[PDB]
């Protein structure tokens, strides 16, 4: 039963609240910290884009095609559909001898509105390169082509693809993903709902190494490093996930999620992390993985510092008036 | 005491998300009809409560100087897209009573509705405050200070005569007590006063019902509601909830969106007035609420209950237009 995470002013008082849950996870799975229920399956959405790119990297298709770190970061992002998003994403299918033809992800407008009155302005309709999960989906086709799999059908549940990125997912989490735990995506491929402390122990195995093979473990090292050496490329401007990651260059991995959802980890201190904003807000979920951060980075003023502008934003109305503020509660104290 | 779970968000098998919740229906004798959660705390009705703040234009006599029909009257109530008509009405409004865009204190932002936006972006560099959801509200709000050659210069601050009326007006609609302590900024810089949904919903059957009120602030609240229902597209707009919803059931039922999770509505013909909160602010659990508790009165009229229903349990499509689960008001709104 849920508590309390995130409050929303205005003047003296709380407007609005949201509940959550939050799993700290060690390698070895030995729980750090948690709020709420971390044992009921949550749908991870996009926050575990990282663990699907996994094919990509363990494969060979990455080397074979020449992906760098802005590559891979594409692989793991919900990107803003931003023209170098678009661009690097048509590169990694041309390399493959594919284009947007071979997506089926379908095609949406940018969710960042500055993003989207450009896309607007430039563009008749948005096309698949611009959906928000084009470079996984570009990923999950370089992977199929460099093992000679048609990508046809790649989102399909037993495409041979989504049968790997299963069980590399039973791998790390530990968790039982079947059709029990199975849901559509945004994107059309499934997303597996699993409790929030097998999500954090995935990350923080991914990020420790611990109780995986020599190849998994290189290959997850290499997805996290290329998501916070180009962060950019994992969301865009104005994005809460790039902007996390530029407060400690190459120390602190973080994915949003869908529907409320936040996965991270801090590699030097061996930690996963994985939380859940009850009512799927995007706004509760960023103040509670800020807030959840800072609790490793007390000792570092200027870090935590940069982390608390997130755990507790200020709201100004259209006439840049202060009008109250979205705080993370004291129980990340 | 903890708001029920009033709104369940499904993927495959599994409730991916849920929304708390609080609801109040009241008559015009402040019976209470429904209620869910606490109907009790301050909560900010932000613009749910438009009609409300649109007595002045009505009551000082400004609307019917200005030759306002149920068009302006409507804009005045709404919390447009600022689409194309919603910008001339409200520029219209604002030249009756002597003045333009300029007199607008609310400032500029692009369109609530994204196809909206995308045409807003391709027309416009930026937008002009007659763009902004709230103009209709403050072309109405000069209007009235204008027609009584009231300065309509720092409208927007809390000791200025228009605000000293609105308080006046919703504590006697309300019940409630809007003082400072109650007090906040609104996203169009003027107050909104925190009080409990059992008295926003009092508010609204009054108006409804005329219930309590003098005969001049009954025939207003008549005439605002009515023009609400009557020019629906004027209340928000195109692919607007607030639209569809009062298309339904053509001159029956009234609704109006607040930001942060709210929504008030009557049914005048059964002399009810509805508020609700969705605890989280969420927009798509309020509309999944408003809607459910609207069912409720309507259940034996099947083609309205059926319409209704489609906001209150609503299949979500992904961007390959497959079915992955839906938005549905759960089971309390049955019960
Ligand atoms: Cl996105
Ligand atoms: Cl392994
Ligand atoms: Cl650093
Ligand atoms: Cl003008
Ligand atoms: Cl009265
Ligand atoms: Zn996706
Ligand atoms: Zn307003």
């Amino acid at each position: 039963t849920n508590p309390v995470t995130v409050e929303v002013t205005r003047g003296l008082l709380v407007e609005s609240r949201h509940r959550g849950a939050v799993a700290v996870v060690d390698g070895d799975g030995k729980l750090f910290f948690s709020l709420g229920d971390i044992d009921t399956a949550v749908f991870p959405r996009s926050a575990c884009k990282a663990m699907q790119a996994l094919p990509l990297v363990e494969s060979g298709a990455a080397d074979a095609y020449g992906f760098g770190d802005k590559e891979l970061a594409l692989a793991c992002a919900s990107h803003n559909g931003e023209e170098e998003h678009v661009a690097l994403a048509a590169s990694m299918l041309s390399r493959a001898g594919r284009n947007v033809e071979a997506l089926e992800c379908g095609a949406h407008w940018s969710m960042n509105q500055k993003v989207l009155i450009q896309q607007a302005r430039s563009l008749d309709a948005p096309t698949a390169l611009h959906n928000n999960c084009s470079g996984k989906h570009a990923g999950f086709i370089c992977a199929c082509c460099h093992r000679d799999i048609d990508p046809k059908g790649y989102v399909g549940y037993e495409h041979p693809l989504q049968v790997e990125i299963r069980a590399v997912m039973e791998r790390l989490t530990g968790a039982v993903l079947g059709a029990e735990s199975c849901g559509t995506d945004g994107c059309s491929i499934p997303t597996y709902a699993m409790p929030l402390r097998n999500l954090a122990h995935g990350f923080a195995r991914m990020a420790t190494g611990t109780g995986l093979e020599p190849l998994r473990a290189k290959a997850s090292r290499r997805l996290i490093e290329a998501c916070m050496a180009e962060p950019f490329y994992v969301a865009g401007s104005g994005r809460a996930c790039t902007k996390l990651m530029q407060i400690a260059p190459g120390r602190i991995f973080v994915k949003t999620g869908a529907e409320g959802v936040f996965c991270a980890a801090i590699p030097e201190k061996g930690i996963g992390i994985s939380l859940k904003s009850e009512d799927g807000a995007t706004r509760a979920a960023e103040a509670m993985v800020a807030a959840t951060l800072a609790r490793f980075f007390e000792t570092e003023e200027t870090v935590h510092a940069a982390l608390m502008a997130f755990a507790a934003m200020p709201m100004r109305n259209w006439n840049g008036i202060h009008v109250g503020d979205i705080r993370a509660t004291s129980v990340f104290s």
